[PDB]
């Protein structure tokens, strides 16, 4: 509360973490199809269905220009990403099951680094 504070967690190295999680992510084998936006005019369904889409190059740009004003923002846009696969992609299919990888290996680099 007011003059209250818990001690400060030292915050100052997250940019640069997030940023090397980011890079381990672009570099999966799995992460073809989460590297680039959805194309909208060619994918139907895309549009109306997914409310909010997001990919890996879109995440690398918000974070190379300060639009993450914290860690767990970061950890929202990547977990988006996975949520919007498993809501349009079957479980059984090449990219559903990349999602589901991609997803595990996020959260282990994300309690290794973090928790």
């Amino acid at each position: 509360s007011m003059s209250v504070k818990k001690p400060k967690r030292d915050d100052s190295k997250d940019l640069a973490l997030c940023s090397m999680i980011l890079t381990e992510m672009e570099t999966h084998e799995d992460a073809w199809p989460f590297l680039l936006p959805v194309n909208l005019k060619l994918v139907p369904g895309y549009k109306k269905v997914i409310k909010k889409p997001m990919d890996f190059s879109t995440i690398r740009e918000k974070l190379s220009s300060g639009q993450y004003p914290n860690l767990e923002t970061f950890a929202l846009d990547v977990r988006l990403v996975f949520d919007n696969c498993e809501t349009f992609n079957e479980d059984d299919s090449d990219i559903g099951r990349a999602g589901h990888n991609m997803r595990k290996y996020f959260e282990k680099k994300w309690t290794d680094t973090f928790k």
